[PDB]
């Protein structure tokens, strides 16, 4: 009868609802969810260390983790994974391909979004374009007072300057005093209305997949956490999260498969399924180190090019020790 | 003090809001459980368990038509998708829909809301009529299943038990049957059997094409609520349709955010694009106008396939007072 009362915090997800519900329980643990959106997650996380278990920004996290002066350890449960070719929206009446952001004013909310890290990554590895090359511009998209959630150090070759006091980059970008946006979101709706607004990309799919044939990197958004304190008092702790989050995702999948009726609000989805497990694999969201080796990898050395690491980090110094391996049968 | 109602839907994004206390209904203290549709549907139709559930659109007609079904029913489609995908063949026999005239074609239960969808593919676009077809019934996971209802089906129907002991399933992966239909696949056994698969080599492909021809996004379930329920309290119908409605637009706002994608899937965003280029900005709608052409087509097929006992009209599908909603 005798467990740890700890706060969760997470989205709220098809893999993560089996958790909220109690359906997947955490060993020796009396959980206490709390489901927020990234935005919120992340400000309070890594500014007041509000919880016990988190969903935190990779990319946040890495910074304060390069440093060791973290106040979490991380576990390998991708909660959050997406190609960020979509993240991208330019001014279609200015750009007509990806190479002419060269030296043009891109906007972004903050610069160390796990997003912006993929985008960014994207722009460099495959039309020349490097941080440095860019006019980088940061305020909010929906509201336009936004911090750098945690200080940086970065390479003084990358210019970056406030948007004007007032005027988020969703404006800003409706007025055409920046080109281009990257974020985890779209422009606000105002914005969107613009006809000149839109993807980069024309075939976002298309050119995801085959980035993903060129790369195998399935960008990863969102890492899990545990304060440090908690993880030393507790060796086993790390694992039993790592467990109930993967056990909660295989819950979602499995209900996912059936196509009794289809569990999101989508047409096709029999399709999609096995369209997704041809192109990236059957086990196409995995949790788990070596599941994910390729896009950790990579996740590294970008971070640490884009200049938000300390030092370019290894994939076997990300998560805590416990967590590179479970058994099997 | 509200009314003390049973609910059973499903566990979908779409009802999560409901479930959670999000969205509430007017006037009422719900007691949801959340139900597969087998489960749901057999509960539903034999012992009356829910004051309002989810339902079969094709069990609701077929004892709505005989005006002895328990529920009635309002426009909430908390269940929609083409059944393109309801088709599996033993692809070594089948190389194209038509060389199913004559064959055996296994399903769980002739009624069913999909099997209907399919059966109507066949007609429609192959001359594969219901008579031309030895149709065998028998379980997909367990060999042992009722029709949920009688039904007095015309005489042109062949249709047998499966061979006992032995599902649906079983009978593709030995070939004792060519086809198989039903809202599921085939048991996973079954499916390793490198010879089945999907009759539709593009499902996704012919489905965008038969939505073109014809506007149907086709319907599997509808949300009843008791009749007494119905007629004591005049405005619980109207309630009941707005909350669910609300639940739906709750989940579709979080799901199309990109901030994390709401389910496991790639390609999120491109889907709902797409999905609103070829069905509508509402592409899951609930509501009669909103889905006309897809009600009008049930009806026929259902009294076609030998499933309605009288004519059905769309406008008596529904609680009249489910019709439209109000707007600003
Ligand atoms: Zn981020
Ligand atoms: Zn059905």
């Amino acid at each position: 009868m005798n467990k740890l009362r700890l706060s969760v915090a997470m989205g709220d997800y098809d893999r993560t609802r089996p958790l909220y519900d109690g359906r997947v329980q955490i060993d020796g643990v009396d959980p206490v969810f709390m489901l927020l959106n990234p935005e919120e997650m992340f400000f309070r996380a890594m500014r007041s260390q509000d919880f016990d278990i988190t969903e935190i920004s990779f990319s946040s996290y890495l910074v304060k983790h390069s440093q060791d002066s973290c106040p979490y350890i991380g576990i390998p449960v991708f909660v959050s994974r997406a190609f960020r070719h979509t993240s991208i929206y330019v001014r279609k009446d200015r750009i007509q391909r990806p190479e002419d952001l060269k030296g043009k004013r891109i906007g972004l909310p903050e610069y160390q979004l796990t997003a912006n890290v993929w985008a960014r990554a994207i722009l460099e590895a495959d039309h020349g374009v490097r941080p440095c090359d860019v006019h980088w511009v940061r305020g909010g998209i929906e509201t336009a007072a936004r911090p750098e959630k945690i200080k940086l150090a970065l390479p003084s070759d990358i210019h970056i300057e406030n948007a004007p006091e007032g005027e988020t980059i969703s404006a800003l970008l409706d007025r055409g005093d920046i080109d281009g946006f990257i974020g985890p979101r779209p422009p606000a709706s105002t914005a969107l209305r613009n006809p000149n607004i839109g993807w980069l990309y024309d075939d976002p799919t298309a050119a995801a997949k085959d980035y993903y044939r060129r790369t195998g990197i399935f960008p990863i958004m969102h890492i899990v956490g545990i304060r440090k304190e908690l993880a030393a008092q507790h060796p086993w702790l790390p694992s039993a999260v790592f467990k109930a989050f993967s056990q909660a995702k295989q819950a979602a999948l499995d209900l996912l498969e059936d196509t009794s009726a289809t569990k999101v609000t989508l047409p096709f989805v029999e399709e999609q399924i096995r369209a997704a497990k041809s192109t990236l694999g059957d086990d196409y969201w995995p949790y788990g180190v070596a599941a994910s080796r390729r896009t950790l990898e990579a996740f590294v050395r970008h971070h640490h090019a884009q200049g938000l690491s300390a030092r370019l980090m290894a994939v076997e110094e990300l998560f805590h020790p416990s967590t590179y391996e479970t058994y099997s049968i």
